[PDB]
């Protein structure tokens, strides 16, 4: 009931035959047992010992007692009759026990009895499963108990397989008890061939007795002889056909290999094309099945195709993750939308396609997945984000992302990590690339897609481009943004930003330039311009940046700019400007000829003094002179009456002015790392600054009058 | 334990006829083993090796011992007594042995006993199925798991019948058996029959021992003669039964055929006339159920129909989708019509049929739908919408079609996918195409049919045409809103519009026309005309717009128009005229003229200022500069009486004329992004305005007198 999908035909011929050998073991022995006399009568003229046969007829007298005749009997039952006659039931007995013994030997061996039942149980687990069922119907929903048996199944078959292919003992066992019931069955036939002519009704008996009955020599007569000659005949015959069994499996065993499963056939017409080929010990007993049923072998490959597992890995991760973890996963980003976040999957759960509400959605090493028809389920989904991630796509989903999407993020690390239908999504605008694109004579050739993205108006280029390519100058007529960062790669233009007439903003950030080209001064429309990490040291030519009409800002800061030009007053335009962390030593009054300045840092520079007109520019907000050697604080600052936040701290500034407390705009302040010895009682008059914006040292802090202590613990906790 | 289901009544009676052969082996050989002597006298006088047969009687003295006697029965057993008479009873029990081994040999045999016990087990499996009784109670609302475990059924019966059909092993196999029953059964009723005359009472022995006993012939008598010849008469009777019924199963089984079936009664009194003929290794065992009882074939058959598969797949659709469910989830569209959609489902539910107060309904990715006759009950409906789901129809689905809508959805991937019939509707006054379409050689064939709809008002194309097709001119002599979508790609007309003499509304949207075609110049009853992000810079050619007097609204926006020319006064009839999201940069003088303005949009444009001429516009309500670079509120335009919107955002904003309390017709204003410090006193006295309607910083909001930010508060509340 358990082992017998492993017992062929020839086996259970081979019980079969052995039963019946058996009985009739059990018959002869009950037979002799029951009666085996012999009826012996004299030889009256005896000779070489056996008799020549030589008014009515009339008997012969004898003159013997009937006792005599038995014990003549028995003698010559003892003594003249072969031992074949006498022993044929319990030879047979013995040789059918030893077949008996032989059969079982692997059933009863721990060793492979073992690996019998547990491939048994596999083998019964596998066929009675679901889970095959559908995946050979395949050529997706599931449940989640039948999710865990299913991975229970496979790891089981994976230990399995491993713990297996390596014995190498089924195969040999099976080889030694067929050549041993093979040169037993030989043998056998052999001897009882030549010994049942041994046996027959006439027995010439000479025990030498005469001393008892005077008579030499004795005829007897075997009643049975016949009857044991016949049974003797059809036990030849059945070992005859047990050999023939036993030739026959092995020629099974020795024409195809049985190591080796080439399971060509079944991983070809079941579409899993990558099932590999069984090595040895398994291959046998998938030989065996096969001999039994080739069904089960069948029900059993879709277990070893490294794509079941992939397939039932991805149910169990849309099946585990329900809607309310992705819920509580759920984060709201730095432009305020739903953010979910997936990072460290194999596949893209569908369960995440259930919350229409995601509108930004991210996606980090997300191997051999492919987006699902379901996507258009998520109508607010706006931002894609791919990290890494090769990822294919379908025909509904590819329209619904042609007419939906708008925002893509891509970080790559080879040309075969961009998906090739992000250029037909028409709809994109925000795109940022990250990765190495550059190829030696093979590099913006596949690029040349950018044309496709009609809408496209926000991009972010990171490939360390020392060569800027053509492809992104034409399609620039449209763009309003470019931010190139180039990891401190040197920018080479070959005169090609010019081109981008409607570039609104442009973004060099580690270009390495070293010095401002002049195609910068064509973009009339440039508004913000940065050249951070590109170590400039001039920033002359703010004479030719004239030419920007509407150009609101201007950021340099990480560079080695040495001082302010006299030319960057005359810009009336500028706005926002940052120059922190810069190698300036001084600051002439012409920059603040421009009054409409509302943003400028001088942090983390070498300044040690305050010009005068530093005030004069009312629409200032933001001070950031943090880490400078500024050690005086002039008291003409303070006419900037809408300066929001001022950031003095790690200063050497040595006291702060009573006029602090004169501005009414204050929010903020950040004054930790000065050479300070007591905050004004002034600076506890403004009626918006509270200890949220008065960030200063303990001791400073502490030295402020109680009152104005509890005044901003009050205005700030409540 | 109910395996004997594929046991014929025939072979029930051969198992109890070889039961009864086998007892009557064992009394007949137990009787022969316990006494089975024979009784030897020998003959005084002998003539022809045979008995002479021939103061009162006397008995007749042989002067023989009694082991003689014995001796001669011995000798007379071996020789003399027919070898059939001595073994009867163990060639019986040989010939009983070898037909039960006959009989099951199939069902012991593993290749053909896997295929038995599979076909017996899916049968038992089947038969207890609820499906079947649902079935046949349909000459009703269950469980999913029901539904979901007869769809396992009914594809590992699919499986079954593809693996079982292909093999042909148990027909042959059970005919080769019946043909080895049938000889043997000929050869022992031959051999049984000739040599049964020869259990005689009396037997002639002559053994001719002479030496021993001293007499020729002896004249013997067999006292189990006669029991053993009625037991051979006996078993004679029953092997003849045992050949008749064995001939009765060959003419069975050599006479229909039994490689294939018929299946006839299942497409007559159920038709289902959709299950096709079972070829061998299949029929077999259906035919042998059939002899068991037909029920079993009966109930099993609609298993192998696809018709009754799908119906019940459907009906299981249904009980998944119930009509509340269904009613949940329906929603009304942005027309506030009734509107349904279906997504990711395999196929329409019938339950979509009982609301007939739909009007959209959505099919998206339904595969191979065919569209039912119950379309007819939704009279009321009006809209199909079918995204990428190829849908087959019949002939009164099509007539409801045709008579009984109003607007067609159809989005396509690729071009076989779409409905052919779609031309045959006449009610149908709005066609939807989405998909790229243009191929070469066969360009603008399948819409060839367009020109089947005389009464199509609005034509709405996305297909990314490269040029008009000409069957879109032939259709639009009787159009009135064409909608173009060319998703950014250049189009090219070549005078191609002005034959749409009754078109009413031309919508380009993304045909980067890059200059406006002079074809639209000559529609003279033209009402909108659009050209959404077609890379327009020049607009001057509005003196050949002139010629279109009820150009109501233009809208010429997401372009790159430059500076609008001073004809655009000429047009006064505007009266929604959109200009966000282009360079311009100054509104001319002359375009105040067109006093009939409404919906003026300048939104994210290089706007600096207001002309003092925008006070003459008092017919203009809705307005929206935002993202400009207005520093300043103009104060003519507090005379606009009715301004309902006023989108002012994102700008440079610096003061708030106190006038904004005269606009009490203001509804909705915005104030982020724009650097106001402080408020009015008359912003609270407008009626319109509400706190939902104010968007503002929340500290700016609190800047507000609290009695005004309670009106407003109460204002928004209720």
């Amino acid at each position: 009931p358990a082992y017998r999908i492993l017992k062929p035909w020839w086996d259970v011929f081979t019980d079969y035959i052995s039963i019946v050998m058996l009985m009739i073991a059990v018959f002869g022995g009950t037979l002799q047992v029951t009666q085996d006399k012999m009826i012996c009568l004299p030889c009256k003229w005896v000779t070489k010992d056996s008799c020549n046969d030589s008014t009515g007829p009339t008997g012969i007298k004898y003159d013997l007692d009937r006792h005599q005749y038995n014990y003549v009997d028995a003698v010559c039952y003892e003594n003249r009759l072969h031992w074949f006659a006498k022993y044929f039931p319990y030879l047979v007995l013995l040789h059918t026990l030893i077949f008996l013994a032989c059969s079982n030997f692997w059933f009863k061996f721990p060793r492979t009895s073992s690996k019998l039942e547990h491939f048994v149980s596999i083998l019964l687990k596998c066929f009675d499963s679901p889970w095959t069922t559908r995946a050979l119907s395949e050529t997706g929903v599931l449940d989640k108990k039948e999710g865990e048996q299913a991975k229970a199944l496979f790891e089981k078959v994976k230990k399995f397989r491993t713990h297996v292919e390596e014995g190498d003992i089924v195969y040999r066992l099976y080889m030694r008890q067929t050549i041993i019931k093979v040169i037993k069955f030989a043998l056998i036939i052999c001897y009882t061939v030549y010994y049942v002519h041994n046996i027959k009704f006439d027995v010439d008996c000479t025990v030498d007795i005469e001393s008892l009955t005077g008579y030499r020599t004795y005829r007897c007569a075997h009643p049975l002889a016949t009857l044991f000659k016949i049974l003797a005949s059809f036990y030849i015959s059945l070992v005859i056909f047990y050999g023939l069994i036993c030739m026959y499996t092995l020629w099974w065993m020795l024409r195809r290999s049985l190591k080796k499963y080439s399971f060509e056939s079944i991983r070809e017409e079941s579409s899993y094309s990558d099932i590999p080929d069984v090595k040895n010990d398994f291959a046998f007993m998938l030989h065996l099945i096969d001999q039994y049923d080739p069904l089960y072998s069948k029900r059993f490959a879709v277990f070893l195709s490294e794509v079941s597992e992939n397939k039932l890995r991805q149910l169990n991760l849309n099946n585990e993750w329900t809607l309310d973890k992705l819920r509580q996963r759920l984060t709201k980003n730095a432009q305020d939308k739903l953010e979910l976040h997936l990072f460290m999957l194999s596949g893209i759960p569908d369960t995440v396609f259930d919350l229409v509400e995601l509108e930004v959605l991210k996606l980090e090493l997300i191997p051999d997945v492919t987006i699902p028809p379901s996507i258009a389920q998520l109508t607010g989904l706006k931002e894609l984000w791919l990290y890494h991630t090769a990822a294919k796509i379908e025909a509904p989903a590819l329209a619904f992302l042609r007419e939906n999407l708008r925002a893509l993020h891509i970080k790559f690390t080879d040309i075969k990590e961009i998906p090739l239908w992000i250029y037909s999504l028409k709809t994109l605008e925000e795109l940022h690339l990250t990765g190495n694109l550059s190829a030696e004579n093979n590099r913006y050739i596949v690029i040349d897609g950018l044309r496709e993205l009609k809408r496209l108006k926000v991009l972010r280029l990171k490939s360390n481009l020392s060569k800027l390519p053509q492809v992104v100058t034409d399609v620039g007529v449209h763009l309003q943004k470019l931010s190139i960062n180039n990891e401190g790669t040197k920018l080479i233009v070959l005169n090609s930003l010019k081109k981008m007439v409607n570039l609104t903003e442009l973004e060099l950030i580690r270009c390495d330039l070293e010095r401002i080209p002049h195609s910068i001064f064509s973009l009339h429309n440039l508004q913000e311009i940065d050249l951070k990490d590109n170590n400039l040291k001039t920033i002359e030519e703010i004479i030719s940046f004239q030419h920007l009409h509407r150009l609101t800002c201007l950021k340099l800061w990480y560079n080695h700019i040495a001082y302010i030009p006299i030319q960057i007053g005359n810009l009336t335009n500028l706005e926002r400007l940052y120059l922190n962390r810069n190698k300036i030593e001084k600051i002439p009054t012409q920059l603040f000829y421009c009054r409409k300045l509302r943003y400028l840092d001088l942090s983390h520079n070498n300044l040690t003094f305050l010009p005068a007109d530093i005030g004069l520019l009312q629409n200032l907000q933001n001070l950031a002179v943090t880490a400078n050697r500024i050690e005086a604080l002039p008291p003409e600052l303070f006419q900037c009456r809408k300066l929001r936040a001022l950031h003095l701290g790690n200063n050497v500034l040595q006291s702060l002015p009573s006029r602090v407390g004169e501005l009414t705009n204050l929010t903020q302040i950040e004054l930790r790392g000065n050479r300070l010895e007591c905050l004004p009682v002034e600076l506890g008059e403004c009626p918006l600054l509270k200890r949220s914006g008065l960030v200063v040292e303990e001791d400073l802090f502490s030295t402020l009058p109680p009152e104005v202590k509890e005044r901003l613990w009050r205005a700030d906790k409540e």
